[PDB]
């Protein structure tokens, strides 16, 4: 039915110590169904993690690369996933729609695993033009790839207004906004590639919310932050069954 | 007399938590005169304050920007205000007066307020030669602003020397430079422009020293970094009366 799920986390802060602490609780958790496990971080815990997880279902990603050189060594280092086009890099940082959309390529062409990250921001949700942001930063990152690379693709739907707010959207709001992505897919590349397609949703995820979030038709996982360095992202993995 | 003052947190540092009971104090705070309070700081803090803070008084400000993208992106998230040459950016990151000259310039065409800042080492200060690098400073902004502009433009002069060191100016010190910097300006722009600007220190300000700061004819206000995660803060916004 649903291709199999991703539960990703998305270390944005912690100490050494604590997280340590985590990678020994997932590394002794028993997932008994079929779900693909991403921890990405900074260079800071990268290291560590690389070396201390030992989960047969984890695998590490970065959380950015600033250009082709990045890509190349932390390819050499080991990193196989990274995130792109996550909401600082666009807001704060001022990556357009065409510069993610070239880095979702690179990455794809240097052999990554490549979660892209989309979503609008509380204005645009007001102002009712969600479907048209979406659409457009997704229709971005499709004029560069070829129908093959789409399977090295994972997108992650972000609202900008839910990350680290508290206020995440409504299984209504997520599963709008899934099935309207995995339908401009199927039209604008295939309905083979939209059906393989994993779109997750990352906004103040937590564990007693995953499982109504996961339940919906289009949403194949989760992005998570804050709860991620927590081990309630334990009860967020089982949320995949 | 004076033009409305500005009272500008430069929030360098701290906790998610520990900076939302600041704000919880500071939107509870009633100011009973004219003055415009800013929040600046980086994309962890800017997107609690943005919707957080609450008070009519106060508006948020992104601490620097690197390109036009990021002032496209940061316009378009709804920041107005921003921090344009600091000191780090200038001795640490080599930004050269033209450099920030630019990037002023850039802003105010994007339609920000910005305030630019100015200021000598402690090298520059001992050597005497505080009046002929202030005054380079701020010709390389005049050299790229249009008379109008300067609506848009708060001088902002901080000793490199006071920062972050506990070293404040006296108030002597600071109103020497703030005098002739608005002479400079009033005789190369005009009276007029001279007059309506709002020149602020900042190095070192408490609750204890901003008063008598505040007292000297021509400081119209301070730019706060370390007593701007206190609750001191509102003290030295009750000193701008």
């Amino acid at each position: 039915s649903k291709p199999q799920p991703i539960a990703a986390a998305n270390w944005k802060s912690g100490s050494p110590d604590s997280l340590s602490e985590l990678i020994d609780l997932f590394n002794s958790t028993s997932i008994n169904h079929d779900v693909q496990c991403v921890v990405a971080s900074t260079f800071v815990h990268l290291a560590m993690t690389k070396e201390r997880l030992s989960h047969p279902k984890f695998v590490i990603a970065a959380q950015n690369a600033g250009n082709a050189d990045a890509l190349a060594s932390l390819k050499d280092f080991g990193v196989n996933w990274i995130v792109l086009g996550h909401s600082e890099r666009r807001w704060y940082y001022g990556e357009t729609n065409e510069i993610v959309a070239d880095k979702v390529a690179a990455a794809v062409a240097s052999g990554f695993m490549v979660i892209a990250c989309i979503g609008e921001t509380l204005q645009e949700r007001e102002s009712g033009r969600t479907a048209v942001v979406v659409l457009t930063q997704i229709a971005a990152i499709a004029k560069k790839l070829k129908k093959a690379d789409w399977a090295k693709v994972v997108i992650a739907y972000e609202p900008v207004w839910a990350i680290g707010t508290g206020k995440v959207a409504t299984p209504q709001q997520a599963q709008e906004a899934h099935a309207l992505i995995r339908s401009w897919v199927s039209s604008k590349i295939g309905a083979d590639v939209a059906g393989e397609l994993r779109i997750l949703y990352g906004g103040s995820v937590n564990g007693k919310n995953a499982r109504t979030l996961y339940q919906q038709r289009d949403v194949n996982g989760f992005l998570v932050g804050g709860a991620s360095l927590k081990p309630e992202f334990v009860d967020i993995i089982k949320a995949t069954q």
